């Protein structure tokens, strides 16, 4: 179908080759702000910013995409507003469609975001719901890309270890996919995703000269990576409960120096979509340190957060140019 | 100008000329907006935003007008800044006086709004106080027109069915004295508003052509409507303790089918500032909807809210073209 | 020397000549705007507000400020972002130098805007901390020597009152260290600031023609003053509790007509950063003022706060044209 107009609410609204040219449109926008060349495709357009969510990265990431465009925003965060307390989802689409050229909606179920997408009469894309986080990927895939130059999805083998079923783990599914590479979730069986989803991606990226692996086995499932990706072991949203039960199971999988000595590759480079919780500088994040024992980080270690290997900032600023080519493919021509 | 300058606190600060007026300038605005020949007046303006409530709509139309006008935005939230506690209404007034054009307030009293206008030096705007919500009549009223082409608003009936002593029952009558229209609250006695503001809307309303009649008969009292109009039975900001007998005194004037009928008007038109309580898609909807047996819809049911008698969200869009008009009038020429 | 790609942290970290210069731009840019004559510098930059404290003034300077100058900025409030609670200042320092011009900080510790500004790779100017507010000090120093024309800052008696340990009074310490100002510090001695920076100041307010005496006298502390200057006796983020002890010890610093008439100066001005506790107009104003029996205003009357020796609008409005000066500097040429 194409981007004009489109929503974006996941990845395999899309297929391989619309991937990849959004990537190769986030590439091109990357390069010309660095050159000063940026043309702004996006003049007099009003974008609506509803987060029922925190957010630094992806709020920090329409905002500057949108400026840049030379579009104008309205951020309407988790208190302030009507929506979701005071008015239904139908009711805050059909609304802001009015007054809006385009949505992003960052929140709960993935049908709130979908609701929003039918109702909303122009552009919704998805900022986070529990189940998938798109843009995320994006950033992420076109990060491998700049890191391994000349080398195709389908011939690099990526890791994401910890918590396989929160929205990062469905949209690692989803980006295998469609781009066939070598996808091993290593987690304990607990936290693997929906079994049918896990079938349908596979198939596709196995299409594609991928495929996708689960496995309890972190010495096998990291053997060889080119990556390895991991992410907070409890989302936000979820009960703080979660977080006893979460690390009995996940701390085992923890990425740390031992994790990254057993992929037998010394260009393993470490990702991780942010926040993090790898030391003891954030509220949350000493709470959980001395309540479970976990002193120097928790899914992934300070050590190998801090260290060479260590990309995730490079990750966290693609984050910006690849929602800027979601918001000028799918609002121009 | 006329305009230049003036607060807008109220609709009784105008008149009727003014009025139709500025009806006018938000029918240009609109038109050219859509017809894409927009003409910026406000480049280089800068406003203050200030809610000390939350909003979806006018929030979503001061920043929207803003930006289609050139002019840029400060969002002052319910938190985040000293407003209220930490410093006087008269020191904010001065201190943003000396830094923005224009003022916008959502808040409690409309003496803080007066306060603010007393004191800022610079336009003020009431974007909702407990007294007043003159910028949602403009909207309203430019819905009429257009739902009713070429007719005059002393050739219109406008029911107002509920809470007739909340911001909107008394600008309803505001709207009444400066239109002429035949207007109707529908509301028990124990929620009427104020006797003295009634009489002296009343006499400006029958010197323009039309009526006030205040009846706790729905039957008599919707006869020959050309619009229903309702708002939520309990307000932002009222004690949570005044639902119960808010209900009890209001359920019966529900707009519902039976009411629609009763007007004898095939033609009638269903309007709503919004947000509605009309089914259980929101937190507090769901939860009072439950408390006291009302289900399908509290003020107004779902089943009047979804008809296609409802016209509630052109009346919503043009929330953005009127406040555009009135920030152009005021801070322009 | 300069301020091109340099933070503004605290005034100490620049001498006695680039303040200056930056206060001469100051004034430049107030008389461009004023004029009509604003030439914008900032056009297509991007600038992160992180506010960890609530902020009217700092708020709105540099938001207009940078409006003015062609430049955008997005609002990161107390809430709806993952700073300090789920992700560290070094991250967030990391993240954002990635995708902004410019950083501005409200907070806490001194600590954490060093480590913002450590680890950004942009300028990061400090908004207000526990220990400085140097914007703050710019804007006081513009309106002193806008009210004494033609009078240097070594010819110039200033003397702030109250809690002089607080970042007001280590700002004070810094302002005079680099203009030479007579500086006094009237205030109980349990408020006196730390004695290194006392000691460091006084040599280089000495060196450039002034002096700094702390004082337990008012009479003393007061008299031959062309400016009494004070602030709230607790803080931002210093604990509610404090009231009890501060107002017992500091009532007697209170600014009132007695204390401005002890100056023996016809001429003096009263200076107050705000916000401001004069009157019953706030919430936490109104209770401590019976509470406490404090009647007429805390820490100045209110008969003093609006007096024909008030300028505090005058220091308000000057809060953005620094702002604005600090911005212009170091992010052009
Ligand atoms: N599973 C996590 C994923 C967080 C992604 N956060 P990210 N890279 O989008 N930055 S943020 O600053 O915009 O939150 C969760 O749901 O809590
Ligand atoms: N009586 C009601 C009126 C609400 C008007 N709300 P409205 N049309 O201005 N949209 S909002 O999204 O900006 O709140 C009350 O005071 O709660
Ligand atoms: N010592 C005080 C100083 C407050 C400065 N506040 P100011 N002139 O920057 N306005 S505000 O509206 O931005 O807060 C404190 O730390 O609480």
């Amino acid at each position: 179908s194409g981007f004009y107009h489109k929503h974006f609410l996941k990845l395999l609204d899309f297929t391989p080759a619309e991937l990849n040219s959004l990537l190769q449109l986030a590439a091109k926008l990357k390069a010309d702000k660095k050159s000063g060349k940026e043309e702004a495709k996006l003049t007099g357009k009003n974008i609506a910013l509803i987060f029922e969510k925190d957010s630094t990265r992806t709020r920090c990431s329409f905002e500057v995409a949108a400026y840049d465009q030379g579009a104008r925003v309205t951020y309407l965060g988790p208190s302030g507003s009507q929506i979701g307390h005071k008015e239904s989802i139908k009711d805050t689409a059909r609304v802001l469609g009015r007054m809006y050229d385009g949505i992003q909606y960052r929140g709960y179920g993935q049908e709130i975001v979908e609701t929003l997408a039918e109702y909303a009469s122009v552009p919704v894309w998805n900022g986070l719901t529990n189940e998938f986080h798109p843009t995320q990927l994006l950033a992420d895939l076109l990060t491998m890309q700049e890191h391994l130059p000349g080398k195709a999805f389908n011939e690099m083998t990526l890791v994401y270890a910890g918590d396989a079923r929160n929205n990062m783990g469905n949209s690692m599914l989803e980006a295998a996919a469609l781009t066939g590479l070598d996808l091993r979730l290593v987690a304990p069986q607990a936290c693997w995703p929906e079994a049918a989803l896990v079938t349908e991606c596979r198939a596709l990226a196995q299409q594609n000269g991928g495929n996708i692996t689960l496995t309890e086995d972190v010495a096998k499932g990291v053997e060889g990576a080119d990556f390895i990706y991991t992410d907070v072991w409890v989302s936000m949203g979820e009960a703080k409960e979660k977080w006893a039960e979460r690390i009995a199971l996940l701390r085992e999988y923890q990425v740390n120096s031992k994790m990254m000595q057993l992929t037998g590759n010394p260009e393993v480079k470490f990702l991780h979509c942010l926040p993090a919780f790898h030391d003891d500088q954030t509220t949350l994040g000493k709470k959980m340190a001395e309540e479970f024992g976990l002193h120097g980080g928790m899914e992934v270690t300070d050590e190998v957060f801090e260290s060479a290997a260590s990309i995730v900032f490079d990750q966290a600023e693609n984050r910006m140019h690849t929602i800027k080519a979601v918001m000028v493919a799918t609002l121009s021509k």
